[PDB]
């Protein structure tokens, strides 16, 4: 059972999820009701010029090992599943609503992406962590991303 979203077609691979129409907040104080998907899932993000395996808790992205043809197809890989995510994060940034918010971050991920987080990583090798600004560091990434090698 596949779909579609921001020119990726998702499949769950495992778990799953109910849905509950919630209403939350952005950065600029505004009141979106969103239909938040409430579970443990695991995904694959295939598009055409970069693919991924995403792991999500409700409103929580797990983790994100993205491959793609360039620090443009990985970060536009990346934006869909940190909105994906519906994390409260990625909603505070913003200073069908999925696809508003897709649009949203689409023009500027930059404040998506500050806003994000960074952590300090291990180095699992052949992947590598990667900087808010796209840069590669070995040492710290945006909470959860990973970068694999195409
Ligand atoms: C991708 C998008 C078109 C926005 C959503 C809209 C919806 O909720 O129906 N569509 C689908 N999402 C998920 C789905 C499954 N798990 C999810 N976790 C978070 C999430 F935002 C969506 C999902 N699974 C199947 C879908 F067709």
């Amino acid at each position: 059972s596949s779909f579609s979203f921001g020119g990726f077609t998702f499949k769950r691979t495992s778990g799953s999820s109910i849905k509950r129409e919630e209403e939350v907040l952005t950065g600029n104080l505004q009141t979106l009701k969103i239909r938040v998907h409430e579970g443990y899932e695991e995904f694959t993000m295939v598009g055409k010029r970069a693919t991924a395996i995403l792991r999500k808790a409700t409103r929580r992205l797990v983790q994100l090992i993205v491959s793609g043809k360039d620090e443009q197809s990985i970060a536009e890989a990346i934006i869909v599943a940190m909105v994906f995510s519906q994390e409260d994060c990625m909603i505070k940034a913003v200073r069908n609503p999925m696809h508003q918010l897709l649009r949203h971050f689409q023009k500027d991920a930059k404040v998506l992406f500050q806003n994000w987080g960074i952590e300090h990583i291990d180095n699992v090798m052949g992947m590598v962590g990667v900087l808010p600004d796209m840069t590669p560091s070995t040492e710290m990434s945006m909470r959860g991303i990973r970068v694999s090698k195409m």
